[PDB]
């Protein structure tokens, strides 16, 4: 028909992309993508992917790291699941050509060098430079493009997932596509599937700051909302530590691996902070720090605290953060000589839509894998380079989900187009436009890094405000890229409020004045549909 497949995956970094391999020679997959087939949080990593490699490291260590940066609520057949099944998976990811560091000298002989980050207690951090990213995207990216049996469909934007019993199809409710806006020839096109996967990234971009591409706006989230699944932990917004605070930082991060290789967090004056906050200073989680951070420019009345290398000699750190270097550079700012400028901006998402070890979701047909995604993994709150990781293993277990199952799969049925609405408006499209700002700029001072029941209150009753205005005004609307962006930003923040209000605690990145304690007996935040 419109278009066919059998596994049909929406979005194309790490976690759709790898998936799409593992399924490539025996099933007919389509790979989606919102923009160009790279952009995407994937092709932004820097740091790198976090795995198991070093003799005096343990599997233990990965996990306990992990339960603890994660403040007891991780869960943990999650953790050990994942954990027990990195280099294997990223053992797969360099049988696909991915090249990292290689080092050149433990005493004896040649291996691949390893950083830390913060909650890392044994370096096993897999990385290419500073900047992962680029290496595996564009990898992932050029074997999926050479396959046959994956098409890949950029600068395509999904809407909506198709429903069976929404669709009045019969039998229980299962995925059986999605419609999609196609950017280029301005229609909703109709794709037909065995098999639905929600790959699409996080939502940090319903906030002001953040560390991300313009793509990242929940869309899987919403859609999967909309769809019935559940979603969890939607409170716990990572908030990165480090991001560059400078008028042309378009939205630049500079990496965790710094305070990983001797990096300081220093005050305007000089004085460096961590160690009034936590012991483990500049290598502490992220909640800690991004919380000291944000204390001490309130306390100072700052625009901004300070990343410093520079008691470093100047070729280590060249040769292990040449980009950094290279484009701070264009900044004129010498990461060899100077402590740069950075505030905490949001970066990733932690919880999401529910899924089990295969990455299904409470929809047959629907699974859902990486960051868009809620496994336990992440508790409340990441540990660095364990996202990537969460990509590949998602990505591997629900291979051999659908592997299993596609032979029994319902035949590919006709479905029902999109009834392009079609009424325009100049100005009502500006507006648009003054929400998505709207919308970013009070939940980064209602849903943010210190919070109270009371701004909580404020954010959801401009959510509400948003949504009803938009059933009102842009229901009739032609689709349009900002409309659906916004449709899904407001959605995905009524989730994130919803869940924050419900946890009556402090814990992991979720902290608010008014329960400064932990309950003990605590858990993930659910939402249910
Ligand atoms: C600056 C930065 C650095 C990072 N560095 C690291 C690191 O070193 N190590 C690590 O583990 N993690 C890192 N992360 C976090 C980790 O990078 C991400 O969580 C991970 O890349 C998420 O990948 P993904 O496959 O799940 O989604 P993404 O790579 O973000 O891609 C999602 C895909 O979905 C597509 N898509 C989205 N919406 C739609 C839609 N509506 N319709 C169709 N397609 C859609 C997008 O087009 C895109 O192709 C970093 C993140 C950032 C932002
Ligand atoms: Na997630």
């Amino acid at each position: 028909p419109e278009h066919s497949c059998d596994v049909l995956i929406i979005g194309s970094g790490a976690a759709g992309l790898s998936l799409a391999l593992r399924l490539a020679d025996q099933h007919q997959v389509i790979v989606l993508s919102k923009g160009p087939v790279t952009e995407g949080s994937t092709f932004y990593a820097q740091g790198g992917i976090a795995a198991v490699f070093d003799e005096t490291d343990s599997i233990d260590s990965h996990v306990e790291d992990t339960l603890i940066a994660g403040a007891g609520i991780c869960d943990r057949h999650a953790v050990e699941f994942v954990a027990s099944n990195a280099r294997s998976c990223v053992q797969w990811l360099i049988d696909q050509g991915v090249l990292f560091d290689t080092h050149i000298q433990p005493n004896g002989e040649e291996s691949y060098h390893l950083t830390r980050e913060g909650g890392h207690s044994h370096r096993r951090i897999l990385h290419a430079a500073d900047a992962t990213g680029r290496e595996v995207e564009t990898t992932l990216v050029s074997k999926a493009l050479n396959h046959p049996n994956i098409r890949v469909l950029e600068r395509t934007n999904a809407v909506d997932l198709i429903v069976s019993d929404k669709i009045g199809l019969p039998g229980t409710r299962r995925v059986v596509g999605a419609w999609v806006w196609n950017r280029n020839k301005e229609t909703v096109e109709t794709c037909h599937a065995k098999a639905v996967v929600l790959a699409t990234g996080g939502a940090s971009k319903v906030y002001q700051y953040t560390t991300n591409p313009d793509i990242s706006s929940g869309d899987g989230i919403a859609m999967a909302w909309r769809a019935g699944c559940r979603v969890a932990n939607l409170e716990f917004n990572q908030f990165h530590p480090t991001a560059l605070y400078h008028p042309q930082a378009r939205n630049f991060l500079l990496t965790e691996a710094l305070r990983g290789e001797g990096a300081y967090l220093k005050r305007p004056d000089g004085t460096r902070f961590m160690p009034d906050f936590d012991e483990r200073g500049e290598l502490a989680p992220r909640d800690i720090v991004a919380r000291a951070i944000d204390h001490e420019m309130k306390r100072l009345g700052a625009d901004c605290m300070f990343l410093d290398i520079s008691h470093k000699p100047a070729d280590f750190i060249r040769q292990h953060f040449p980009m950094i270097y290279e484009k701070l550079l264009g900044l004129g700012i010498d990461l060899t000589q100077e402590p740069v400028p950075i505030v905490p901006a949001a970066h990733y998402t932690c919880g999401g839509v529910m899924v089990d070890d295969h990455g299904r979701t409470d929809v047959e047909g629907l699974y859902a894998i990486g960051e868009v995604s809620y496994t336990g993994l992440h508790g409340a709150n990441l540990m660095a380079s364990n996202s990537l990781l969460e990509c590949l293993v998602y990505g591997w277990s629900a291979a051999e989900d659908i592997t299993r199952r596609m032979p029994y799969a319902h035949d590919i049925s006709t479905l029902p187009p999109w009834d392009e609405s079609r009424v325009e408006n100049p100005d009502e499209r500006v507006v648009i436009q003054h929400n998505w700002h709207e919308l970013r700029l009070f939940m980064w001072d209602y849903v943010g890094i210190v919070r109270t029941t009371k701004r909580l209150e404020r954010a959801l009753r401009r959510i509400t405000m948003l949504q009803q205005e938009i059933d009102e005004y842009y229901a009739h609307f032609r689709v349009s890229n900002n409309l659906l962006e916004l449709r899904n930003l407001v959605q995905v923040a009524e989730l994130i409020v919803r869940c924050a209000m419900m946890r009556k605690e402090s814990r992991g990145l979720h902290f608010t004045l008014d329960y400064p304690e932990l309950l003990t007996h605590s858990g993930p935040s659910i939402l249910s549909p």
